[PDB]
């Protein structure tokens, strides 16, 4: 006689990336050959609440079977390179 | 007599990615040959709730069989360079 | 006799990007061969609640078979270069 | 006697991509060949609930075959360049 | 006896794109060769509830043969160059 | 003896795209050869709720066979050029 | 004895693009040869509720056999160029 | 004894295309030769509930077969290129 | 005993395109050889309720036998371009 | 007689990376060839609620049988370089 | 008669990764050849409740076998070079 299973859940979860830089250049009074190069490569990523979650199943009776299978896989890769660069003054 | 299964899920969560720069450059009062290059290579990204979710099953019954699978697969890749850059005064 | 199941969710989360930046470039008093290159290359990307969600199901009976299968795959790339960049004064 | 499945959902999720930039320039009071360059390349893309998501199904019998299959599949790819740019004063 | 199954759904899902910059050119007093070029490629692209959505089934009989598939694939791509750019003064 | 299976859904989404700019070139004063090139390329896609969505079946007897297929299949690309420009003064 | 099955749906869904821009050139006091080009290629598109929507179906008896396909397939592609600009002062 | 299957649908979806523009050309004080040349290509596109909608059926009997099938196609592209533009003064 | 099959639907739905732009060229004080070349290509095209909608059949008898087929297909394209634009001062 | 199992949770975690950055270049009184090159690769990445989470099942019979299986697999990698850099005074 | 199991659990855990920098580079008055290179890769990666979470299961009957498995795998990995950087005064 009976049976019972409950669930609850709550999130209030914070996953920023990178959300509050103050990047700048400024004041070149000059009189000779000034060179910059600024942060050339920048990148940002974010995953979440990927997979299987949630599920509910029911299934009585004794002479059953059962198979499952799951898998999850995330690659990335990034290049650079900076060239012959030059200045002179007088 | 009687079986029972129950849920409940809340989110607010908060999943953000370069939400908040604030680049700019400034104010050169010259007499010789400035140059700038900036910042010239940038990305975001964002990826949630994949796969399988929320799914509901009721399959009474001894002389059963079942099988399932799954998967779930990210990739990236990026690559730069910069030139013969020159500058020269008087 | 009797059987149940039951579910609730709600969602409030937030999957901004790149959402508020403030570029700018200014005052150039000049005399001399000033230049710029600025962010040549700039993404964002977004992507949520793919692949299988909320289905519900009911199959009374021993004797029954089951199979299913799933997949998720994303991909990305990104290319840059710069060139012969040159300026002279006098 | 009796079975009993139930759902329910809801949804405010916020999901920008790019939505608030302030991109300018400004005051060139020249005197010698200022050049510039400006942010040429710039993409945002989002994709929302794809797949099969909310189906219901209800198939009593106990001699029964079921077979499923599932798939999902993104990709995308950017390339640039950058010119023999010149400038000369006297 | 009996079966039931139910379900409920809402949306107030914002999913913009680009949707509020603010580019500007302004104010060269001159005297020398001032010259510019504008983020010379831009895009956005959105897409929502593909795929299957919200079938209903109903199926009774214990001999029955069952077979499903389904399929999604997106592709992008994006290729810019930038020229010969001059100017002199005196 | 009965069986009962129901639905509902609400939509109030917004899906923008690149819907609120404010691009303007303002006030030369001159004296020299000024040159411009604007935002030489410029794209917004949009797609929505394509697919299968919200059918229904009922389908009684034990004997039958079912076979069902779909796909979906999104495709785009873009290409771009700048030239010999060139200015002097005096 | 009986069945049933049930639908309800309602849209307000807003899918825009490209929808508010203040694009404008103004103010040259002159004196040397200036140029433009202004914003030379430009695009919106949307696509809409494509595919099988709202069909249902009613074939009871044990013996029969079912088969079913669907496809959707969209594609785009744009080109652009510009050419020997030239001016002089003096 | 009994069957019975039902629907409901209601739209609002509004699915706007570049319908609010502000372009504009101002204020030329002359003495040098200017020129322009101002967002010399332009397109939108909108398409709404093509494919197979609404439809209903009713076919009793064990023996029978079905066959169906469907198919949706769209493709578009553009091209452009600007020429030997030139001015002088004096 | 019985069958029963329905149907309702609304639309207010608004499918615009490029319904409000405010296109203008003004003010020419003149001295020197202005030209300008303004927005030479345009378009706007709307497709609407294409392919098959809105039938009903009845079709009782276990022997028979059905066959269908559908298809869509869409297509456009564009070309320009702009000459040897001359302008001289004394 | 009677069987229970319950749950609950509740996250309020924080889960940010790079978020907080205050990066600028100043003050170059010049008269000498100065050159600087900044920050040249830059990343940040958060995964979060990965796998299996969730999940209810119920399943009683004395003679059956299970299997399960499981991964999460991730990788990255990244690549640098800098050049001929040269300046000279007088 | 009777058995029983219950849960709790809460979170507040803070998981930040270099959340709060202030590099900057200031002030020279120059006469000779200063160079500079700055902090030319950096990184930041966060991870969080990966595997299988909050899982519930009920077997009742003595006959029956059971088996699992379980895997979760991690890796990245850096390279970076500088170059034949030179300066001269006089």
């Amino acid at each position: 006689g009976k049976v019972q299973i409950i669930n609850k859940k709550l999130d209030l979860s914070n996953v920023q990336s990178k959300c509050g830089s103050k990047d700048n250049i400024k004041h070149v009074p000059g009189g000779g050959s000034v060179q910059i190069v600024y942060k050339p490569v920048d990148l940002s990523k974010v995953t979440s609440k990927c997979g299987s979650l949630g599920n509910i199943h029911h299934k009585p009776g004794g002479g059953q079977v059962e198979v499952k299978s799951e898998k999850l896989d995330f690659k990335d890769r990034v290049q650079s390179k900076i060239g012959s660069l030059d200045n002179i003054t007088h």
